[PDB]
């Protein structure tokens, strides 16, 4: 079926929305200022490690937020995290920052702190590393085109406003929609994107026992997607069309990895999103045969809506009341 004839009289308010919904200049900047403070306070005490922002605060995909998470990753053999962390407690508080916690996520040590001088909060652990590596494609991924970020703020707001965001309900991870909004470029003809771990790679790290490795050097990639002319309101329609209609839930795995459709059946997965490193980890996961149903409900409202309503931009983010 074909994309309506008067789609483009949406795409400037597409822009308008995604531009409203990426963090301010002058957060990041009070980003910037702290991470380079937090980076020589830890290099003071251990010249050897190196912090790293990941998560929705550096993979180029999170929505404002006083917040950032950072991994301090450090080598050897015998590394006590939890050792680490009190002695960076300590430090911080000696530094004047405010209050600083030791906090622990399912048994993670965490250690957090505000800073007084920028107002921003942050959280740092202790050598998650393949969590910066995720963050790190991610963040190559949205140099590439400027239409991924777009499209992954649409996307994500489109399921924080309709309740499809919260794993603890069966719904689906701003990760998950990423990487759901990376394959559809990927899979669109011409392409947007290119599949970075088909290339010949510039960029090779070990994680336990993961390999990750792909072309990193994206800067040579940004007019891979030239070609192809669609604009952001043809994308946020397709995207919903090919959830709602195309995407075969029996039979098909979106990677991320590959480009491309695996097949499910050789290898809970209802909706399967492949981890583009750890393989197998499947981000629908989370899902069951509850809520299978409600996301493709709502991925059907917002196909429909994209192809029929007279204001798509402001009825599809209409907020879902319980």
């Amino acid at each position: 079926m074909a994309c309506r004839n008067d789609i483009h009289r949406y795409d400037a308010t597409f822009i308008a929305i995604y531009k409203s919904l990426i963090p301010a200049e002058e957060e990041l900047e009070k980003q910037r200022q702290l991470m380079a403070h937090l980076e020589n306070l830890v290099a003071k005490e251990w010249p050897h490690a190196k912090l790293y922002l990941y998560g929705s605060c550096a993979n180029s995909f999170g929505f404002p937020k006083s917040d950032i998470d950072v991994c301090l990753a450090i080598e050897g053999d015998d590394i006590n995290k939890s050792e680490m962390l009190l002695k960076l407690a300590e430090i911080l508080e000696s530094d004047n920052l405010q209050n600083v916690q030791a906090l622990t996520r399912a048994r993670v040590p965490i250690v957090k702190l505000m800073d007084p001088v920028t107002g921003i909060s942050c959280a740092i652990c202790i050598n998650n590393v393949l969590a910066v590596v995720n963050t790190k494609l991610l963040r190559d991924y949205a140099q590439i085109d400027v239409r991924l970020r777009q499209l992954a703020f649409i996307v994500k707001h489109w399921a924080k406003s309709r309740r499809v965001n919260e794993t603890y309900q069966g719904t689906l991870s701003s990760y998950a929609y990423v990487l759901m909004c990376i394959h559809f470029l990927q899979q669109r003809r011409p392409p947007i994107l290119p599949c970075l771990q088909e290339m010949e790679p510039t960029y090779s790290v070990r994680v336990d026992n993961i390999r990750c490795t792909y072309f990193d050097n994206v800067d040579r990639l940004r007019n891979f997607g030239s070609n192809n002319r669609e604009t952001i309101a043809e994308l946020v329609w397709g995207f919903f069309n090919y959830w709602a209609y195309a995407h075969d839930y029996a039979y098909n795995v979106v990677s991320v990895r590959t480009g491309s459709i695996l097949g499910k059946r050789e290898k809970r997965h209802l909706i399967c999103i492949e981890d583009p490193f750890e393989t197998s980890h499947d981000l629908g996961r989370v899902v069951d045969k509850f809520s299978i149903r409600v996301l493709r409900e709502e991925f059907e409202r917002a196909a429909r809506i994209m192809h029929q309503d007279p204001n798509p931009c402001a009825k599809l983010l209409e907020p879902y009341i319980p």
